[PDB]
């Protein structure tokens, strides 16, 4: 077994937007839901923590919290006026900070804590306190721009954590693998002209931001070649992702030689997620974690941090998150995923798999990875 | 104009299974949800009715209920021992009538009413009481086999309605277009060797029942050529469905000359549904309804019945159902679908569209379907 | 059977405040609920409508909607600046209009419709279109002051309806019986110096507004004697209310000779309500309705309007509301209240009943009604 | 200081009955709730744990779980056929184990764990591992009879824990103070003819079981004088409970000289609970806990165990439970109860307080209770 730190704070589960039906603000033609609320709900993360507890896996992890992100840490990425505007709206009982960026009362303090967990997770792994770590950072981060909240993200959690780590530890090469089903536009933008951070996003082609594919966006100037977008066809599942990992991600990491790998781990590529159209099961997430852990072992002395991002199935995210944490820790709990065999039967047929495989081969060639 | 009957009963919204997380029975490693419950929830149909009300659509429809299905009607399809078993379990507070077929307390009476609405909707249209009809039949029907509940369906609503219509009116040719995103396996099985019902299912390849495609299953013996499965690739959206409609569905209806068209209208092909991976928006459903209404006007004297089946997005199903009912009635409300433009941007790219289009062309050829143009 | 109009609009069920746990705004130490939300929820009224439908009673009523209250109607009670402030907050996605007065997006238009239903219900009965009427006016009205939202009420529904009726029909004597479990402070204040409206409130002593009893507040000057508060001891049930009706309410109505009776019908005196401590069952509400209908028949030519106010038990309000509507219409549905016999067993004992009875006798004497 | 053990297991929050509206089984005229479900919901205990966490209280406690109750432990109270019946129903997806005793899938294992936490909490305190303990035992226990589940209780948690403690430690005198707002009928029945357990219940007169008061039920034969019921008038609040504590509970404990005090701590006497009509606030619970902790310090070497029972306000139970745990541990968090001042203003008036006070004075006399002052 490996020593896995689990960064968690109950307060992160207390962030909540005003009334929404899925992602639609209530009002106009949108009736208030009788129960549900915004897709980015506490239950889509709480149920992961609950399952970690009931499985007993929590007892085999190093459980940690952290202080909230300081102004100094936040200001490496975000302007003081952004902090001010966010705080003011949060103090006024919430509202809209951006397009698809709704906040609630006290969301400002809670978002600082989310960012703080990510900072602390990178710190712990670079300090040798754990071999690897998982940070349950809610609200999520990977769509957030320096001065623009987006896609349910209010601070750029991973970028804040990276800039803090560079300041404190002087790490030179960080890879960020973003397997949240949506494009990691925040991470991409921040590091677009940088060669010290390799940003890779696997995402459903055109999902969010809507209509964005991005294969041709490989970074610029000093960063040219240090950003890779893999826009997978909607409907893809396990094979599409395994092919992307083998043909693009692993070769890209091999060439870059990261000293630390950070995963933007959304689970919204799962087969029952409302916010995308991909077909992953819990063993897909297990396999991706195994592959990136192996890459971390080969290049980064094992130094791997997984940061929770998206995932909107209350029923199924917990099984997917559990699989990741089992793989990080090398511990196998008694949990059996009850949907795995069902999802295996729903996968793309051979003709569709081949179609997607050929596109990935072409993309690997475009990237110079063949 | 057009006179659209809306068969609805509030009691259909009172059916509810025991605790589930989406489709997973609670227990073992599945934690009870704090609110949600089984995916087939009352709210996924109630919000449609609410939106019909606030938009002013309900006021422009012929709002009707019906008596529940009689034992006679149900026994045309289901055995007495099935009825007995269902009733006993329903009287005992519910439970599992099969894999993915959970019921709750009183679900037997409510399922009889759901079937009754479908029977009545077909009756009304064949009787000339309305030009067309929509039946909010919950619980749904299209997966139910004669002696096996399946896929949240407990009676074979559409088949029960058809067999009742044949007994009462003597209709000879009925087409059932099933655009619920899952395979209409109940309808297929019941009519598999029959030429008096053309069953067509558009579905996500391999979704539910899991791993079933079915393109080669075209019916047998007397029914050979009277069943068509169109297994669309996961991830497809508007174009995939329009192409399926134009290349397969419309030619198949033209050849069959239905006297009545029934739609098994699930909305779970919508772009945010948890139970499938397709990318339809409300205008996709509107366009499919326009096409089938036109087919009904040409062959069947306008006789078209749409029967609610699946659809699991509480937020988005209402907009999709509203679009269908607007198209049936010829009434356009002030409702603007707030996700339409967003979903448009998420559609498959040209390479993926072409790939799916070529498969549909091959499938139309495999079916021996001639690309005729609509005519009277 | 009588001709009963049922004023209802689906849009009234679409009003919804921001996140609350019961009556507590989310934030600080108050965790967002996983489902529930504000106590004044759509479900506490929707379930009444649903049960009316499933029972078939809806088919035996005269179903009506109405246009929203005009500015002219609203401005008889409320200032233009109140309307403006309410609209602005509603257009900004909601917030707090007052103490225990939270609104949501579009609540302004919905509150106008609620008030419009009440206006229309009084109009219909005074016009002879129905013998009596029930108005499902959500959000409720009876705590609202002219320039101060309070207690989940944003317009003074009943007062707006009365002033509209006086302008259109010239009715001279209206009685308002408020059996919502909380004090009808809005109605009381507006008509406190008026003898053309007799305001009676039955309420739990000190419940809401908190600590208010009010027996000594009988109106002033021209209105002296035309306001009656009956502060019932917490814990009382059927007998306490029957005694209040017989010893105070009926004699008060007999003396006043109303030409129209309006009931502010909250159901929050029911035995499982979270927002009060009283023990009514559905036959209590049936009996109160029978008594006030009889009073309306004796004095007002049958002219009775019941306006929905409070009631916070999703499970039990529907049975209580159904009983009222059965009594108004003279139709008895097949519905059997499944909690009635249970609640009958929980009632105050003889010593407690006698204690409360003696207090009501003393209060009847104070009011000059002995 | 003070070392407080907090017996908690996440799995206790996974017990869930089939659909109910508050306490009403869904079916017939009872519509399924859109969210809520049975009043005995996980959220009414989860929000306590969450608040303990965010307030920093959990970090200052000894957080412990325990193994589930063994068959041996359960069979001290319950028959094997009861265990068998419960397990069978739990394995079949749940249902009704009696009137107001609904279970769900896996509830058997979870109820065993709830009982196990109570057993372990008594063990820990008798073993000197902690000064006192709180056990979040869900599902609750105090209504359960040996062969009859009742009032949302499926095993007699406190009685099972006591009989296990007697077997393991040989404790001779245990007092059970039950301030859950409903009558502790299970505890009363089991120990009704026993002098080794003093059972005291404060409850709303006639609430649950419905119409039961019970002041004249003081135990029989060997147990005569070792059961006390205090049926408080509906509508009572802080003063009623303080008066009951001072005039009845403390004198009764003084005479009994318990070696261990167990509290059946329901929070359903809180001022916003749907399942009773009483008016307690968080400081009422704090004050009761201070009084019983002091009694435990004087008689029992500090040995006090609080076992969670009822409490049905999701919003308000957390503040009440937090106050109890603060008092057990001697730790005061930064939490300020946001309803405390409001509830203070709603309290019975002086006439009503005097009326209830006089009844308690009469009841203390009827019980032959001497008003002694606390001493060591
Ligand atoms: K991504
Ligand atoms: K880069
Ligand atoms: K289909
Ligand atoms: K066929
Ligand atoms: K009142
Ligand atoms: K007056
Ligand atoms: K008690
Ligand atoms: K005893
Ligand atoms: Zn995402
Ligand atoms: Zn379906
Ligand atoms: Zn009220
Ligand atoms: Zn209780």
């Amino acid at each position: 077994t490996r020593r896995t730190a689990f960064f968690f704070d109950e307060l992160c589960l207390w962030h909540a937007a005003g009334p929404h039906a899925l992602t639609l603000p209530v009002g106009g033609w949108v009736q208030p839901p009788a129960a549900a609320g915004h897709a980015e709900s506490p239950e889509t993360k709480r149920r992961l923590k609950s399952l970690l507890d009931v499985s007993g896996l929590t007892a085999r992890l190093q459980l940690r919290s952290a202080p909230p992100a300081s102004d100094e840490d936040l200001l490496r990425v975000h302007p003081a006026h952004y902090l001010e505007r966010f705080k003011a709206l949060s103090d006024a009982g919430g509202g809209s900070l951006g397009q698809d960026a709704p906040i609630g009362p006290g969301s400002y303090e809670i978002a600082r804590l989310s960012a703080g967990l990510a900072i602390a997770a990178l710190d712990a792994v670079l300090a040798g306190e754990a071999d690897n770590a998982y940070s349950l950072s809610r609200p999520p981060g990977h769509h957030c721009l320096p001065d623009q909240a987006m896609g349910f993200c209010f601070f750029a959690n991973i970028a804040v954590a990276i800039e803090a780590a560079k300041a404190r530890h002087g790490v030179e090469r960080v890879a960020v693998l973003d397997w949240d089903v949506h494009h990691g536009n925040g991470t991409q933008a921040i590091y677009y002209r940088r060669d010290d951070v390799l940003s890779i996003s696997l995402h459903q082609d055109g999902c969010f931001p809507p209509g964005y594919s991005g294969a041709e966006d490989i970074g610029e100037d000093r960063g040219r070649g240090f950003n890779l977008n893999v826009p997978l066809l909607p409907g893809g599942g396990h094979d599409a992702y395994m092919q992307a990992m083998q043909r693009i991600v692993l070769p890209a990491l091999e060439r870059f030689r990261p000293q630390l790998i950070v995963v933007a781990s959304g689970f919204d590529a799962n087969a029952v997620d409302p916010l995308a159209r991909m077909q992953l099961h819990s063993d897909s997430f297990r396999a991706m974690t195994a592959m990136v852990r192996d890459a971390a072992e080969r290049h980064a002395g094992g130094r791997l941090v997984v940061v929770h991002e998206g995932g909107y199935s209350e029923a199924y995210v917990p099984f997917c998150g559990l699989a990741v944490i089992e793989e990080l820790s090398g511990v196998r709990s008694a949990v059996r995923d009850p949907l795995r065999d069902f999802i295996e039967l729903q996968q793309p047929n051979a003709a569709f798999r081949d179609f997607q495989r050929q596109r990935l081969e072409e993309l690997a060639a475009q990237f110079g990875l063949c």
